Parts: C-alpha cells; sequence; structure tokens
C-alpha cells in the first residue's frame, strides 16, 4: 500500500517520510531497521522503530543475542514487525564513526534481495557517518527487489532526488 514516493529507477522509489510513520500507515511485509551488531536500539532510526514498539523490539532482540551472538558488519536477521510491519529485517551497516570500512555497505544492501518488498531507510547514514547520497547509489546499484526508501530530512530529500 505504498502511497506518494517517487521512482528513481525500475525497483527504487523514494518518499520525504518518517519511517516509523510510514510503516504505522502501510504495516508492509518487511520493515528495514538500521541496526548494529548487538540490537542496541537506542537511538536514530533504531531508536525510533523500537520506541514505537514500546520496547517488544528491544526484548525481542536482547533474546535473539543472547542466543545466536552478535550479528557482523554487513549482516542481517529477520525479526517480528510488532506493531509496525510483519517482519523487521536488521541490517547492519558499516558505522564510519567507528571506523567500519565503507565497503561493507554494498553486502549490507545484498540483504535486501532475500526480500521482494521492502520499506527501509538509508542504511549507513545519519548517526552511522556515511554520506547519504553515496548510500542512494550503492542501493541503486545492488538491490534488485522493490525497495521504498524513506528519507526523514526534507532537505537531505530534495538534494539526494537533485543530484540522483
Ligand atoms: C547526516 S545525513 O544523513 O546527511 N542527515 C540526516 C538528517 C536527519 C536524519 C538522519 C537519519 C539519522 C539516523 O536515524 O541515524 N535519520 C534517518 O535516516 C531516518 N530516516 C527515515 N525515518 C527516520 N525516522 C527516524 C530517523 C529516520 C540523517
Amino acid at each position: 500500500s505504498f502511497s506518494g514516493y517517487l521512482k528513481l529507477t525500475d525497483n527504487v522509489y523514494i518518499k520525504n517520510a518518517d519511517i516509523v510513520e510510514e510503516a504505522k500507515k502501510v504495516k508492509p511485509t518487511v520493515v528495514v531497521n538500521a541496526a548494529n551488531v548487538y540490537l542496541k536500539h537506542g537511538g536514530g532510526v533504531a531508536g525510533a522503530l523500537n520506541k514505537a514498539t514500546n520496547n517488544a523490539m528491544q526484548v525481542e532482540s536482547d533474546d535473539y543475542i543472547a542466543t545466536n551472538g552478535p550479528l557482523k558488519v554487513g549482516g542481517s536477521c529477520v525479526l517480528s514487525g510488532h506493531n509496525l510491519a510483519k517482519h523487521c529485517l536488521h541490517v547492519v551497516g558499516p558505522n564510519v564513526n567507528k571506523g567500519e570500512d565503507i565497503q561493507l555497505l554494498k553486502s549490507a544492501y545484498e540483504n535486501f534481495n532475500q526480500h521482494e518488498v521492502l520499506l527501509a531507510p538509508l542504511l549507513s547514514a545519519g548517526i552511522f557517518g556515511a554520506d547519504p547520497i553515496h548510500s542512494l547509489r550503492v542501493c541503486v546499484d545492488t538491490v534488485r527487489t522493490n525497495v521504498y526508501l524513506a528519507v526523514f530530512d526534507k532537505n537531505l530529500y530534495d538534494k539526494l532526488v537533485s543530484s540522483f
């Protein structure tokens, strides 16, 4: 039920929207979380998604980590979407502020290819420290499935479209 999106390519779409509000409106099959390897959803997209689930996402994530250990940078896991989606694909993009290799951003986007359609943020952008224009280019050049990108900041949305 996605609406108001601008088509960038055959499979990539973009909208100036809060991913939490977009998830509550659409209730997609898959919402992507901008996760860290420990699934500690403190801030950014992860903190906002977890807060919308009344912390049920953090409780579920802590049990997952206790059983399986941390994810790899560039890796992912599928957990419940709670009240936002059927599923949440927790994807770990490299955190540039922590010295993580930006080359892992392509591996992180490759996780999207296991799902026919997804609502997602730009990986590694925001508090993760990477250039969002770079993140959109890697998204477009890596993801082959249908991805609906929610870009929170209006000025960033405008720059992303103008420079595409
Ligand atoms: C530094 S920047 O990436 O160019 N600018 C930026 C400006 C404002 C925000 C951001 C990042 C910050 C971050 O969550 O780590 N936000 C998002 O990517 C985002 N996207 C969709 N829906 C959302 N709901 C809550 C956050 C959010 C980034």
